[PDB]
């Protein structure tokens, strides 16, 4: 899970 990474942000945008």
């Amino acid at each position: 899970d990474e942000v945008d």
